[PDB]
RNA sequence: CACCCGUGCAAAAAUGCAGGGGUCUAAAACUGAGCGGAUAACCUCUCUA
RNA sequence: ACCAUAGAGAGGUUAUCCGC
């Protein structure tokens, strides 16, 4: 819908004094197209142009397509962003005044132009997302112990050092080790086959114990580096892989060659590091995120490329920092990305893991007590993908116990298209559509065991289907649960980015380990004092706000009006719930009693809600967050009211503050009614 | 249908029209969920040889 | 109720194709 980009102009630059406009190409790939001097203006591409400008008023360029369809489209002048019926140009900036920080930060100097801050905005995009799956991953793994171990791996401890781990007499380090023999232990391993076996007829095995540490190490580095910020040379170790332990090389190569060879594509001796790494992420995560974290680093990838490229053209300075010399093989990790996407599938299980998937296939559904029946069941069970899903990322008894909240699976039913839940009420007892939901709702979560001339394969055939119903309503669940979580994940990575890199410009935005809400305190000017906000809202204090968001009379009193209700230690309690996803694990009893499911949003906040009253039932809360547990036990519903006080540690981006807040932006697929 | 920005026009302080945004948000383009057969190909399950 | 041999069926991967 934005014609400009139909119109052939792909990215507008702003470069010292100067203009320059870009077109698509053979790729993502980009061709400088035109040079613009205020009012003049020369073509740089002189063979087969893509566009032509019609105007050149200072103001504001249309041009016109000659490549594709003739549309004409009018581009705003990158020099005159922020001035205009307020220094009559000057080139832009960032909305959290970031980019001379930034810019600072990745390379040695700053540049008078905005090339720059758009390729660090997509490492830092790429940093976002590996946020979401590194938790997701060690997530997959903390769900099988249903104790801190998965959050603490550091790659400094080779197995040789942790090997002496297993003779000391220190409480934390004997815990420290007996969680590794209870991780090994544990038959779940075979959901990851792909990562924790070897095969060697042939025969797959647990893989070594300096292997599967390795592992482990490996993931939950990565997951801590992506969520806190590390200071010193720990902060560059997604970027100087090459530095890792040779237990860690040999064990990535091992894990990401055997596919290769079966192939035989890049054999892990000339495939990056990084690559490797990645491919192990991969294994933990289902198809789908797999799919979706895989094209978005060749996606950022190749934006970075793009840039890396025409910058030679112009003659400006490409060359990285040493520290962060990393992406300048961007080309080269491309190429290693497309092949990764090549040949990148989802973890198989261990094909003879089969009878111990047993005993979770009959518990998801609540089957406890001829054999042969329940053999059928099992099998069936066990090859869907929606087993696979909800056995790696929530725990098979507490599945079905979700099941039978009437309200949650009502709810999910009406996602279920009205023609296909007739082609499913048709396989089941063979009429009005809601009629249908209701009466299949009472089927889902009543479910006792199957039968509780008709042909063998006909009552296979409504087994089967009614089988295919619960897991397909019971993935559809956790799934959007899930990726409701990743979003605040990405919000507070984001939070902890953004204060450092606000600390280097200089904001006193102090420890954000003591309260999250500290960077947003500090990007308005407000100090806490006697434990409480004491400055009433004043217009003086939005003119001196840091971020150009924010700096409006409204905003800067809503959030505050929030803030003054944000107690510290909920906000705490609400990161931690977030990022490990107690929320999930306990799903069974944050979803009790719960009156309406409204959306995916109201669910998960309602969930969170209820962990947050169901703890601090001892240890005291102020009057306002009473009153919202008050409100919740009431109306059996999520309060709006808390959702928006704890999210106040985001307000310091507003633009994200809103999307969570509120039900009618958080999701670009169900748009919904903003609230005034 | 949210945030921000540039023009035009109300105006008496803020609307409205029409646009832009890799430098806003999971968010610049390149569209998703839905499922019927087919062998090519191998497993797995009950059911009786 | 055991064992591999051997019809039907019912699944999941796998390359080809048709519509909300
Ligand atoms: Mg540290
Ligand atoms: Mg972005």
């Amino acid at each position: 819908k934005s014609m400009a980009k139909a119109a052939g102009v792909k990215s507008v630059f702003a470069v010292g004094n100067t203009v320059y406009m870009t077109s698509f190409g053979r790729g993502n790939d980009a061709v400088l197209e035109q040079k613009i001097v205020d009012t003049s203006h020369e073509p740089l591409n002189i063979d087969d142009p893509a566009y032509q400008l019609n105007v050149v008023t200072m103001n504001g360029y249309s041009v016109t397509g000659h490549r594709g369809e003739t549309v004409s489209a009018v581009t705003d002048n990158p020099l005159r962003r922020f001035n205009g019926r307020k220094p009559e140009q000057s080139v832009p900036t960032d909305m959290l005044c970031l980019k001379p920080t930034l810019e600072k930060k990745f390379f040695g100097k700053e540049f008078d132009d905005n090339i720059h801050i758009q390729l660090i905005y997509n490492i830092l995009d790429i940093e976002k997302i590996l946020a979401v799956y590194s938790t997701n991953a060690i997530y997959a793994l903390n769900n099988m112990s249903a104790s801190d171990f998965f959050m603490k791996r550091t790659t400094d401890e080779t197995f040789d050092d942790f090997e002496k781990k297993k003779e000391s007499t220190n409480s934390r380090e004997k815990a420290d080790f007996d969680a590794f023999e209870k991780f090994i232990g544990n038959y779940r391993l075979a959901y990851f086959a792909d990562a924790f076996y070897v095969n060697k007829k042939a025969k797959n095995v647990l893989r070594e114990d300096k292997e599967l540490y390795s592992v482990l190490t490996l993931i939950g580095k990565l997951r801590h580096w992506c969520v806190h910020s590390e200071e010193g040379r720990a902060e560059f170790w997604l970027y100087k892989l090459d530095e890792l332990k040779d237990d860690f090389k040999n064990v990535l190569d091992v894990v990401y060659n055997r596919p290769v060879e079966e192939i035989n594509i890049s054999y892990a001796d000339s495939v990056s590091e990084f690559t490797k790494l990645i491919y192990l992420l991969t294994r933990f995560l289902s198809g789908k995120e797999i799919n979706d974290l895989v094209t978005t680093l060749i996606n950022k990838f190749d934006n970075i490329r793009s840039f890396l490229e025409i910058m030679d053209e112009l003659g400006l300075d490409r060359t990285f920092t040493a520290e962060y010399s990393f992406f300048e093989g961007s080309t080269k990790y491309l190429a290693e990305l497309v092949e990764l996407n090549s040949f990148v599938k989802s973890c198989s299980f261990d094909i003879n893991a089969k009878r111990t998937m047993y005993r979770d296939a009959l518990d998801i559904l609540g089957i406890e007590s001829n054999n042969g029946l329940r053999n059928f069941i099992a099998s069936n069970v066990i090859d869907s993908n929606r087993f696979k899903y909800l056995v790696r990322y929530g725990n098979p008894k507490k599945i079905r116990e979700t099941a039978k909240c009437k309200p949650a699976v009502r709810f999910v039913l009406n996602e279920i298209p009205d023609a296909q839940i007739e082609r499913y009420y048709e396989a089941c007892c063979p009429c009005s559509a809601n009629k249908r939901r209701e009466k299949l709702a009472d089927m889902i979560a009543e479910i006792k065991f199957e039968n509780f001339r008709t042909s063998e394969a006909e009552i296979k055939r409504k087994n089967q289907a009614i089988i295919r119903l619960y897991l397909t309503v019971m993935y559809i669940m956790l799934k959007n649960l899930v990726n409701v979580n990743a979003r605040y994940v990405i919000a507070f990575h984001c939070v902890e980015r953004d204060t450092k890199l606000y600390a280097e410009s200089g904001l006193e935005v102090g420890n954000i380990e003591k309260n999250k809400t500290n960077l947003t305190m500090a990007v308005m000017g407000v100090k806490l004092e006697n434990g409480i906000i004491k400055t009433e809202f004043d217009k003086s204090f939005a003119e001196n706000a840091a971020n150009r968001y924010l700096r409006n009379a409204r905003w800067y009193k809503l959030i505050l009006d929030n803030l003054k209700k944000s107690e510290r230690a909920v906000v705490n309690e609400f990161r931690n719930t977030v990022c490990h996803l107690n929320a999930i694990r306990n799903i069974n009893i944050n979803i009790k009693e719960i009156k309406e499911v409204e959306n995916y949003f109201a669910l998960y906040h309602y969930l969170i809600q209820k962990h947050l009253e169901n703890r601090f039932a001892d240890k005291k809360v102020e009057r306002d967050t009473g009153d919202f547990i008050s409100k919740l036990e009431e109306h059996k519903t999520y309060c709006k009211d808390f959702v928006k006080a704890y999210c106040t540690p985001f307000g310091y981006n507003l633009v994200r503050y809103k999307n969570l807040t509120i039900d009618g932006l958080f999701d670009k697929n169900y748009p919904g009614k903003d609230d005034s």
